[PDB]
This record gives C-alpha cells, sequence and structure tokens, in this order.
C-alpha cells in the first residue's frame, strides 16, 4: 500500500507531540515532556485510498537543531507548527521552511502551514497574518487544537493531499 513520510516540526512546545499524539492514539497529553525524535505509524483510509502514515515527531528544542538535517532529507510532507499564542513560534517557521527549502533544493516542497492551539484565547497571531504566510509558500493554513481535535485530522490529511499534487 502507498506510503506517506510525514515530520511534524516547530518551535518547541507548540504541541506538535500533542497534535501527532491526538491524531494516532485519540487523547490529548497534557503535560509537556520535550522530544528528541519519535516515530509514529497508523494504516488509515485517505479519499477511498488505504495508505501507511510514517510520521516524524521532530524536537523543538533548538539544542537538536543539528538532527534536522537528516530528517528533512527522509521526510516527503511536512507539517510546519507554530501556536496562535505564541509570536516568536511563528517568526520561527521560516526558519523551519528555509532549512527544508535548502535541504530538498525545492521550491515546491509538500508542506502545510499549522496554527496550534486554537481553542486559547490568548492569541497574538492572527488567522490573516498565517494566511499571508502560507499563501507566500504555495501551501495551505490550518488552525488546530490537539486539545479539543478540532482541525487535527485535516491538518494531517491535507498534508497527504498536498503530497499528491506532487
Ligand atoms: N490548550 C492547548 N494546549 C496544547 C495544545 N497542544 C499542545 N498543548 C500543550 O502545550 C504543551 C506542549 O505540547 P507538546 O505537544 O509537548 O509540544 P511539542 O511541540 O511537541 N514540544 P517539543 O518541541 O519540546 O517536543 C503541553 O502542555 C500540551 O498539553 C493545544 O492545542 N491546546
Ligand atoms: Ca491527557
Ligand atoms: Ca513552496
Ligand atoms: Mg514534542
Ligand atoms: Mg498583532
Amino acid at each position: 500500500m502507498t506510503e506517506y513520510k510525514l515530520v511534524v516540526v516547530g518551535a518547541g512546545g507548540v504541541g506538535k507531540s500533542a497534535l501527532t499524539i491526538q491524531l494516532i492514539q485519540n487523547h490529548f497529553v497534557d503535560e509537556y515532556d520535550p522530544t528528541i525524535e519519535d516515530s509514529y505509524r497508523k494504516q488509515v483510509v485517505i479519499d477511498g485510498e488505504t495508505c501507511l502514515l510514517d510520521i516524524l515527531d521532530t524536537a523543538g528544542q533548538e539544542e537538536y537543531s543539528a538532527m534536522r538535517d537528516q530528517y528533512m532529507r527522509t521526510g516527503e510532507g511536512f507539517l510546519c507548527v507554530f501556536a496562535i499564542n505564541n509570536t516568536k513560534s511563528f517568526e520561527d517557521i521560516h526558519q523551519y521552511r528555509e532549512q527544508i527549502k535548502r535541504v530538498k533544493d525545492s521550491d515546491d516542497v509538500p508542506m502545510v502551514l499549522v496554527g496550534n492551539k486554537c481553542d486559547l484565547a490568548a492569541r497574538t497571531v492572527e488567522s490573516r497574518q498565517a494566511q499571508d504566510l502560507a499563501r507566500s509558500y504555495g501551501i495551505p493554513y490550518i488552525e488546530t487544537s490537539a486539545k479539543t481535535r478540532q482541525g487535527v485530522e485535516d491538518a494531517f490529511y491535507t498534508l497527504v493531499r498536498e503530497i499528491r499534487q506532487h
């Protein structure tokens, strides 16, 4: 069956792990345990196609920035996550995109921009700002909450549908 290699990237604490765990295991991780690098696999049906999602959950802590080149090499599509209550995590997106762009030597890498924690009211990144960033990359913007599950499947499935346009 078709295998899709997804990689979830973004600053520390934006909810990369919570998003992936919500998708794969259907519960919300409330505590914060910083990730080094974890892998998840699950067979799903997306638009009538049975496929395997291989998801790499990466480190947001800058300490582990050295490991980025390896995972950017292998991944087929990237979920670029920031938190809507964390302006710095939004500003950090470009450095993730730029590295992906260098490594793939492509301006057309399948990606989705994800604004997570949309359940929180302390918003400092407005949807329109994020829409504009995504537009400049030629990719979709989707808001999510790993807490409520809002948008979680849409984000990952959209990344699959982007990989399929490439
Ligand atoms: N309210 C709310 N909290 C969230 C959401 N997603 C993650 N969190 C919380 O934010 C904290 C960090 O989540 P986590 O998934 O560990 O972040 P991360 O991006 O994987 N961190 P790291 O890069 O260090 O591995 C946790 O307390 C988690 O419960 C969300 O959508 N809503
Ligand atoms: Ca929990
Ligand atoms: Ca692009
Ligand atoms: Mg994590
Ligand atoms: Mg503002």
